[PDB]
């Protein structure tokens, strides 16, 4: 067989020589040993592993026959008996240290982009700073109204409303002393503080503390670097530009530090079904730890005037692994079992992660000497302290101190929603952060009272009251464990990647309930999003709220259940039907886990796993309790599947051959057999149909 003997696993050929001549490279761990570990580990951990996994069926089992005969009292104390909730702990403030300050301290904007896109994962990890220009220009943010609308050659009615519009940011986090930076007609530092010219005063800046440096003689400086709420602005000063020629201070441009960190995705954005999959992300992944990742590069740090400093010029990265259900045949067992996909991530991704720890390649990722992990689909503290002890157990393997593996709790199943603090005790010296995963929450959230009743609609979850009282238990829930000044409370994702109006506009709300970060699509809206912090005082917000409870139990427990006329159904049916196809044939025909598919509403939605698990769980949900019919689901599926087709060089279509498509047919599969998937997650049914298609492309 072409897999490679190594104790009781087989390890696919292309893993085990990257392994070897790629990875071990210079991370002075012997690949005899290294591979001993990996055995070792394997079978030591797939036991308990599996065994967390039965009782989310068992518990879920219990859920699904109360609620076909049975009003929270008996409700919450059943959950609390069959051992779903949990007792809380008393109150703690968590361990973790030599963390990174972009993490401790700074508040700001957070991107995921898909590890296995190394042109975008060079994007990410170049986002750390951004032309505001750019992201004002690019997009809706200046309304594409009067004579004010991109062309195909720069439109100066658009471009000094870009200016216009950065003059008044720069007003409102960097005050002058007296008047306004839109009539700025210079600016110098003379004897250590900023002299900016008006037309007839010249003033400084109200605080003179924001100013952090500059480059070029400081008679006539290239830039001037402003800080607020620990986030850096850069005005570039050169008139000979053509954006300097008209500006009335010679101003280029304004560089807005953008995302503070990056997280690199190996789950819900990304296809991996076999060995070749895994090992471009691992790639990949190497490639950025080591900064030699190229297709150009990755930026180097920039150097400034005060003497001589200098700040990252990358963005901090984090990896998602994924979680503890999926296995993935990569390696197999003797009698041919799968090895469990999450305990691969953990060994392989770390022992990665240690040349993003040194410079020989040349560029370092943790200055303090950590490897960020984000651990996503968590179910409950004992499934925390799993991830907890499979990353112990990988540190010794890979021979570093241990507590170097950080975790990025995902409160995003409805069992850690409610054992938060359970949970957040449970990694207490290796939590980094928590992030409301609202999207996969609310997949879980239908799919766990999918017996309970029908459910409200897809648009309506946004407002319901479990949702809201869940967001802020979090943020609750974070800040009595000693967050603020140690690690992120973080948030859930703008999807609507055309709409940075409404982002700019309603973003806003994160930072306001306390968030120090929140999840961003693009470096342009990782931009624009920034803006949000210099507005809100983030830290500030954090200590209006320590001990505030604004949230119970029986907030949380609330289910969405419904009490709809003939075509507000018929358009649910549709607008999900179309999101899921869309979503699914360029993830099983091209293995793109992450395409952003246009709803009913022309609205460019990004879909990755979570959106797709809450739509084909919605129509499963309305199906279970006869809302509407399998036929009626199929005529909608048909209906269509020819609009994704114009919708979308080298692709395939759909229809009228319903049957000879396996993302067409996959998709029928999501939604009529999903309420029978484990939590109602999608990997399985993708991964089987993803493998298909690949078998079929091979004959
Ligand atoms: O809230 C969650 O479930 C969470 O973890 C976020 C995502 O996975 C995600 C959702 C949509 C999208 O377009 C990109 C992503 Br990265
Ligand atoms: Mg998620
Ligand atoms: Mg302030």
């Amino acid at each position: 067989t072409d897999r490679v003997s190594v104790g009781n696993l087989r390890i696919a050929r292309v893993l085990y020589d990257f392994v070897n001549n790629e990875a071990l490279p210079g991370t002075d761990i012997d690949p005899d040993s290294f591979w001993a570990g990996v055995d070792k580990v394997v079978a030591d951990l797939t036991p308990q592993n599996q065994a967390l996994l039965n009782a989310r069926d068992e518990l879920q089992a219990q859920i699904d026959k109360w609620h076909r005969r049975r009003d929270m009292d008996a409700y919450r104390q059943f959950l609390t008996e069959i051992g779903y909730l949990l007792p809380e702990p008393d109150d703690f403030t968590i361990t973790t240290s030599g963390v990174d300050a972009e993490i401790t301290t700074t508040a700001g904007p957070q991107l995921v982009v898909p590890v296995l896109n190394a042109r975008f994962a060079l994007n990410a990890a170049n986002a750390r700073w951004g032309s505001l220009y750019d992201a004002l220009y690019g997009t809706d943010v200046i309304p594409e109204t009067d004579g004010a609308e991109k062309g195909p050659t720069y439109n100066k009615v658009r471009g000094d409303k870009v200016i216009a519009y950065a003059r008044k940011f720069l007003d409102d986090s960097v005050p002058l002393s007296s008047g306004s930076f839109g009539d700025a007609t210079g600016f110098t530092v003379q004897d250590g503080q900023l002299v900016v010219a008006l037309p007839d005063k010249s003033t400084g800046l109200a605080n003179p503390g924001q100013f952090a440096g500059y480059t070029g003689a400081a008679e006539s400086p290239t830039s001037v670097l402003l800080i607020n709420h620990g986030l850096h602005i850069e005005i570039l000063i050169d008139p000979e530009s053509q954006v300097g020629t008209t500006d009335r201070a010679g101003v280029k441009d304004v560089i807005l530090e953008s995302a503070i960190t990056t997280i690199m995705d190996f789950e819900d954005s990304v296809a991996a079904v076999d060995a070749a999959d895994k090992v471009l992300g691992y790639r990949n992944w190497l490639g950025l730890n080591k900064g030699d990742l190229a297709a150009r590069v990755l930026n180097r740090d920039r150097n400034y005037t005060a003497g001589q400093f200098t700040l990252p010029g990358r963005s901090l990265m984090f990896v998602r692994n994924v979680g503890h259900l999926m296995t993935n045949d990569a390696i197999v067992d003797t009698d041919g079992s799968e090895v469990f996909e999450g305990i691969m991530d953990a060994l392989f991704t770390g022992l990665i992660a240690i040349h993003g720890l040194k410079a020989s390649g040349p560029l370092i990722n943790s200055r303090t000497g950590s490897i960020y992990i984000v651990k996503p689909k968590m179910h409950g503290p004992a499934e925390v302290a799993f991830t907890c002890e499979l990353f112990s157990r990988v540190e010794d393997v890979l021979g570093l101190p241990q507590n170097t593996m950080k975790i990025g709790i995902m409160d995003e199943e409805r069992r850690t929603t409610v054992n938060l603090k359970a949970c957040i005790k449970a990694a207490a010296d290796r939590v980094v952060f928590i992030n409301t995963g609202f999207l996969d929450r609310t997949g879980d959230e239908i799919h766990t009272s999918m017996e309970a009743g029908p459910m409200v609609r897809k648009g309506t979850m946004k407002s319901q009251p479990w949702i809201l009282a869940y967001e802020d238990h979090n943020v609750d829930a974070g800040l009595a464990a000693g967050f603020s000044g140690r690690a992120q409370v973080g948030k859930g994702m703008w999807t609507m990647t055309e709409l940075m109006a409404d982002m700019v506009e309603t973003k806003i709300a994160q930072p306001r309930a306390g968030a120090s970060t929140a999840w961003v699509p693009s470096p342009t809206a990782a931009t624009l999003h920034a803006l949000h912090y210099h507005q809100v005082d983030v830290a500030a917000v954090q200590q209006g709220l320590a001990g505030k409870r604004r949230a119970t139990i029986e907030q949380l427990l609330t289910i969405p259940l419904a009490k709809w006329a003939p075509d507000e159904i018929r358009e649910e049916v549709d607008n999900n039907c179309q999101s899921i196809l869309g979503y699914v044939v360029r993830w099983v025909d091209q293995g793109v886990g992450a395409s952003k598919v246009p709803d009913i509403h022309d609205v460019a939605l990004m879909e990755d796993r979570a959106t797709l698990r809450i739509s084909s769980q919605l129509l499963a949900n309305w199906l279970r309790h006869g809302v509407i019919t399998s036929a009626d689901v199929r005529a909608s599926l048909e209906r269509m599947a020819p609009l994704v087709d114009r919708q979308n060089v080298a692709y395939r279509p759909m229809a009228p051959n319903f049957d000879d498509s396996i993302a067409f047919l996959a998709a029928q599969e999501l939604i009529l057999s999903g309420a029978q998937q484990p939590n109602g997650y999608t990997e399985p049914i993708l991964h089987r149909r993803r493998r298909e298609f690949k078998a079929r492309a091979a004959e």
